[PDB]
């Protein structure tokens, strides 16, 4: 049960503030000499949230796998001295143990979701207790994503992995102390049903010892239901909608009254209805068009660290561009994304970290497990690591209004038998784990309709489809051919919306061509235009997200000049030549309406 | 008197969570309809800090020149009813007025200092106030730096101003509410004296409370203790940067204060050719840098820091200036901290008009521009960047201003006062003042109201353009001129020329990276021929923005690195020259 933290009878004091001690662990000592006993040996100042990768510009930081710990010592306020206080931490890459002051409190593996715990005994309040904290950027065959360590014979280890974007680590989020009554919320859920659109209500269900109330007040803050009851409630209402254009926000703020002390929670609520039927997407009851971007976290020095700037500067790009949704590509993102995207009324598609899950999509000529599903690779414990990173994922943004649907992963193999053995579990205890979200699972070019395997298993087809790019090279013509006929083939095998959640091609900003040859800015844009043709002639295609909104960062190889550049904008956020093309179109067009060519 | 929050008694929670509201006032009706009763409206989220041109992508709010609204609420937190809790703004720059819940608690002029007040009769713990922010962005006259506001025919207001780097505004740096015991320390003084093995540290820590000083080392064991004045004797160095700390315990039998504050045992003075610190020959090598970075603008960043230290550290860099503003409070940390060298400077750009490009107030100094009321805005920024950067001990040298034209009558009216004030303000630093290419040894005025001079020299770029023999041949000469002419220690603070990445060639033509090795590398055997010259900063470390002309290709392009921080071809030429001679001792 968690809840992102907020204010009045709570109080946060952040550690995201400023620089800890860093320090490498080439020898892996650091457990065995119990670092966290003393302050830190050999510790140089760096910057949370941030990767550690980018931040002191040397290959052998950058490329380091293993453990590193940061550390930081902090006053913990006073006037906290009754109240129950808690340490949070909003993401640390991969793995992360930490010792509030020689006492180990929290652990977790899963490096894009909140973990926190209660600290309230084991620090002095008024006083200042140290913060060690161990991080492993290790991936193995069950981590979400998965990863392979390859340890030459001098022990160097490197990590291998089967993702696009560079393995960045560290605590990539906020680190924080807050403190809420000891009779307090832990976690609210809350479901909106909504019939001709000026008519429905809002089930809850609540759960600390409190006896609890919850009022739904307004913009205005003028309160227009009530109800009390643990297991909540259906608060019927006659009410202004979160739309996709505007996204109104209602308050519920839930009141827990111990017969003492008290507490209360502010919880913001769109109040819109999800729903799939035949080829259709809709919110509200009206078939919605996605437009937009797959998206990263990433850019220059901090890595995957969380950024303000970056967050207001992507998003004015985003809504200068005509973009009304975006997938949360390959790792669930921020949280204060997600808070933007509920007071904007975007769309998005929100995605585990379960990338990877494919042993094909390789640079060539140079060991692998030969079967991708078996007990070396994807195996029972594989499955129980996803379906926790599935729980974890829905546990944190379950309420999110903007939250649209569920992605389980981004482009397994689903050829062998397996595939569908592996996923099925995962498909039913999802929908089981939020029945009121449809369910997708991102696949992969070569998985085509005849091939694959378990699309049938999710409500909404979306595809990664690069013709004209990785296979028929430089080909318009022909690309554009097979396109409509695996578009065509797919609406008539399963009838599902379709949304095309990745399509873009490498692009060097500046490099210009008179021929429409690849990598250059008149190629991106022509693909681009000829993939929008295709789209407007399929009834069934309800969405389009243009793979990359930025160019990001990569591990090394022949496939990627200094990253993947398939960005509309480049690192530093400048626009190539398509971001007008895409300008145009999307902007053109009637808000969240399919194109009516 | 002026000094960075910490913790111990005293308790921050930073407002720096940055998204604000925000909003432009392009009608200037905010003062008027007081928008700081209500809520913003009309508002957009903006991340604080930063400034507000680069965030939005939006060229209308990027020129914009007037006043902006930031507003943000927050809840006082409850275990503080009793203490003194103040609302300290680190930098607003230009100008700045807070509303905490429509009691007016400050005002600012000055982009680049901090203002902090005590808000506790106008605050209720345990609640939210309103905090409003009225940011003026606007340069005349009479302002660090000056500037003129023309407007045109319609009420549009354009902003000129004469220093190259862009006019970025906003709230740049840290929002920190702190609280502090009744009886709270306000102000401490520390200053070092050292030998040719042994000596001593005034103190005068200025507070309602006895005073009691305990020396903690970095093992925090006392080394001598005292009890407002102090004078003690003991038994901080470039490549090591060593740092005690002395506490001030403000004891009332009321409450008690403790205030820590490190420092560093060093000496700086000049005489002959040279620049001692601790009664040693210094040679100055590193950098001018800016306060620039794609997106965020001025805006400070924790990330930007540790890399950028990162690069100085790996080029050889010992030290830099904080080129045309005070930079922030933690570069000063950092650079105590890890034994940097800082020449510190004022914002005092732009007092010049004889340089722009080609295609106004026809004497400088005269009542229309540079001004009396100039000589006191001028002189308080200059107190409020020794205010606040007075106990730091990697501040080296202090620079008045920076490449004024001294050549019109009057220039020596102005400056006289500002020197001997500024001397008169701490005679624990050295002072100068940073002179223009064309006020060379002949025509320059003023350069010995000041402790060491330090040149901006461009030749082979602006002037004998392409031509590196007869640029050698001035800049020998001129140095050469120079060292006769005042036999002061030359330090040269700006030396660069503009390098686009990836433009290469096979002549040794302007604007390519074989141009700017070439370049440098002439310099370079140029200044190893005076015995005068005891400090070499190139430029600037990285391309920053400018405002936009026809000699700026999006910005200026004199860095060592990018402005995403990857380096030219010049910058592994420059760390083997400060990589391959022995640690602040020059060939
Ligand atoms: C032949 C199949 C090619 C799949 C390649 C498409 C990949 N999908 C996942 C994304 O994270 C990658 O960046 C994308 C790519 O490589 O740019
Ligand atoms: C004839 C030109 C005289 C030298 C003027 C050179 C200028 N000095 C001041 C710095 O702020 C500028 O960045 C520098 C430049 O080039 O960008």
């Amino acid at each position: 049960h968690m809840l992102r933290p907020v204010e009045t009878p709570t109080r946060e004091i952040k550690k995201l503030d400023g620089l800890w001690a860093f320090s490498l662990d080439r020898e892996n000592c650091g457990i065995d000499q119990r670092w966290w006993e003393s302050a830190l040996q050999e510790s140089r100042a760096i910057a949370v949230p941030g990767s550690f990768n980018d931040q002191f510009a040397d290959a052998d930081i950058r490329n380091y796998a293993g453990n590193v710990w940061y550390q930081r010592e902090v006053f913990i306020p006073k006037g906290w001295a009754g109240q129950r206080i808690v340490l949070r931490f909003d993401a640390v890459t991969h793995y992360g143990k930490v010792w509030v002051n020689n006492q180990e409190v929290m652990e977790h593996q899963g490096g894009y979701t909140p973990f926190e715990a209660d600290v309230t005994p084991y620090v002095i309040a008024g006083k200042s207790v140290r913060i060690t904290v161990c991080v492993n950027n290790e991936l193995n065959w069950q981590t979400i994503p998965p990863g392979m360590v390859i340890t030459d014979e001098n022990g160097k280890k490197k990590q291998s992995y089967f993702h696009d974007f560079f393995n960045y680590a560290g605590i990539h989020r906020s680190v924080m102390l807050y403190t809420t009554p000891n009779t307090w919320v832990d976690d609210i859920t809350v479901v909106t049903h909504v019939a001709q659109d000026c008519n429905h209500a809002s089930v809850d269900w609540q759960v600390a010892n409190g006896d609890v109330s919850v009022e739904l007040r307004d913009a205005d803050q003028q309160v227009v239901a009530t109800g009390q009851g643990t297991s909540g409630t259906l608060q019927v209402v006659n009410p202004h909608l979160w739309q996709p254009g505007e996204g109104y926000l209602y308050e519920l703020c839930v009141t827990a009254k111990s017969q003492t002390e008290c507490d209360i929670y502010p919880l913001r609520v769109g109040i819109r209805s999800v729903a799939v039927k035949g080829e259709q997407f809709l919110i509200n009851h009206k078939p919605f068009y996605f437009t937009g971007f797959g998206r990263h976290e990433d850019a220059d020095l901090r890595g995957k660290g969380f950024d303000n700037v970056l967050m207001v500067h992507d998003h004015a790009l985003m809504d200068w561009i005509g973009a009304n949704s975006y997938r949360t590509s390959h790792y669930p993102y921020a949280e204060e994304m997600l808070d933007w995207a509920d007071e904007h009324g975007i769309v998005v598609i929100d995605e585990t970290a379960a990338v990877g899950f494919n042993l094909s999509l390789g640079i060539g000529f140079e060991n692998k497990p030969k079967e991708l599903y078996s007990e070396e690779a994807v195996n029972g414990e594989t499955q129980q690591a996803h379906l926790q990173a599935i729980k974890e994922l829905i546990a944190r943004d379950k309420n999110h209004p903007s939250v649209v649907m569920w992605s389980i992963a981004n482009e397994p193999d689903t050829r062998p038998q397996g595939a569908r053995e592996y996923f099925a579990p995962l498909a039913e205890a999802t929908r089981k784990l939020d029945p009121t979200r449809p369910i997708t699972c991102v696949n992969v070019m070569f998985c085509d309709a005849h091939t694959d395997t378990i699309s049938d298993l999710f409500d909404v087809l979306c595809l990664n489809r690069y013709y004209g790019w990785y296979v028929q090279s430089g080909d318009l013509e022909t690309a554009e051919k097979v396109l409509e006929k695996e578009l065509l083939a797919w609406q008539e095998k399963l009838h599902q919306p379709i949304i095309i959640t990745e399509y873009g091609v490498d692009t060097l900003a500046g490099l210009h061509s008179m021929y429409t040859d690849m990598w250059s800015e008149e190629y991106q844009c022509a693909w681009l235009d000829m993939y929008h043709r295709v789209f407007d002639r399929v009834s069934a295609v309800v969405g389009e997200q243009v793979w990359n909104f930025a160019d990001f960062a990569t591990s090394q190889g022949i496939l990627r000049v200094g990253g993947n550049k398939k960005g509309i904008f480049t690192r530093d956020r400048k626009p190539k030549s398509a971001a007008f093309l895409l300008q145009k179109r999307w902007t053109g067009m009637n808000f969240g309406e399919k194109p009516q060519q």
